[PDB]
């Protein structure tokens, strides 16, 4: 699952030699060119980097710290260059500037799928089974090839473009990061998670069928969505605490019947088993009906997304 398309293979090649021609990133080298959007501690700008002439994807993380702890980070981060994948956002650099941390990445013109689904509504089942491959790919490459888990998969760390990929961003490649920092939303953390209890990629698995209803159904999906609430959705609030506890306490989430395949209700369900042992595993999802029948599937995700965000 981790063996590249010649398509692939070259737009990889086509990035890492782009990326050979850039050398050490400094702040005065980026002009702003608009803000992608900021989350609960950092803002995202799209720039460009004046020597290069390449658009990056610029994260600044705003954090006050010694120059001893800071020099940690853009240390840790430095495995980001070792990670190249057609499923993982692409990475540039790494620098503190006054101040914040900036991270350089590969600039996504699709932006990320929680602005996808706010523009689209909801996203179609075809469309999910080529995101459902991507992000189990990306999480087996990680596994694999660095040994890291991703820790915080959600709809705004997956990021597409018009050439019609998907990619992750925001994985836990850097202990010190997640520490200094570590406040992001709980709200797709598995209950394991929430519990203190056993955490691997299992968790990751749940944040992401998680994340598969909410864009199936156009909601965050806890607490579940009551019959007339769905009657308006096909034809066919709680504050943060109150909704950790129902998912650690309530029985998981699930796609409603009769307007999703059941290869796809039965792999969200595998996905959203409350216990991690019996929870499906990556060797598992990327041999389950609903990946196997969208692999074979030829779906114009590109078409789609364009035609829908309106891209162009
Ligand atoms: N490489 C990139 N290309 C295009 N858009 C991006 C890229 N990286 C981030 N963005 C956008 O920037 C937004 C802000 O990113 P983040 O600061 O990580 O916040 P968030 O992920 O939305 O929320 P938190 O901080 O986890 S709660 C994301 O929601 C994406 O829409
Ligand atoms: O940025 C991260 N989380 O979201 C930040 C949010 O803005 C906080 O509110 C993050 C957390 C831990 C870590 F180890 C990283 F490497 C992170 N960033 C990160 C990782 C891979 C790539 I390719 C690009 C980036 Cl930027
Ligand atoms: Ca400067
Ligand atoms: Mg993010
Ligand atoms: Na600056």
């Amino acid at each position: 699952e981790l063996e590249l398309d010649e398509q692939q293979r070259k737009r990889l090649e086509a990035f890492l030699t782009q990326k050979q021609k850039v050398g050490e990133l400094k702040d005065d080298d980026f002009e702003k060119i608009s803000e992608l959007g900021a989350g609960n501690g950092g803002v995202v700008f799209k720039v460009s980097h004046k020597p290069s002439g390449l658009v990056m994807a610029r994260k600044l993380i705003h954090l006050e710290i010694k120059p001893a702890i800071r020099n940690q980070i853009i240390r840790e981060l430095q495995v980001l260059h070792e990670c190249n994948s057609p499923y993982i956002v692409g990475f540039y650099g790494a620098f503190y500037s006054d101040g914040e941390i900036s991270i350089c990445m590969e600039h996504m013109d699709g932006g990320s799928l929680d602005q996808v689904l706010k523009k689209a509504g909801r996203i179609p089942e075809q469309i999910l089974g080529k995101v459902s491959i991507a992000v189990i790919k990306g999480l087996t490459y990680l596994r694999e090839k660095h040994k890291i888990m991703h820790r915080d998969v959600k709809p705004s760390n997956i990021l597409v473009n018009s050439r019609g990929e998907i990619k992750l961003c925001d994985f836990g490649v850097s202990g010190q990061l997640i520490d200094s920092m570590a406040v992001g939303t709980r709200s797709y953390m598995s209950p394991e998670r929430l519990q203190g209890t056993h955490y691997s990629v299992q968790s990751d698995i749940w944040s992401m069928g998680l994340s598969l209803v909410e864009m199936a159904v156009g909601r965050y999906p806890i607490p579940p969505p009551d019959a007339k609430e769905l009657e308006l959705m096909f034809g066919c609030p709680m504050a943060i605490f109150e909704l950790l506890d129902y998912i650690v306490n309530e029985p998981p989430p699930k796609l409603p019947s009769g307007v999703f395949s059941l290869e796809f209700q039965d792999f969200v369900n595998k996905c959203l088993i409350k216990n991690p042992a019996e929870r499906a595993d990556l060797k598992q999802l990327m041999v389950h009906a609903f990946i196997k029948r969208s692999d074979a599937e030829e779906v114009d995700f590109a078409g789609w997304l364009c035609s829908t965000i309106g891209l162009n």
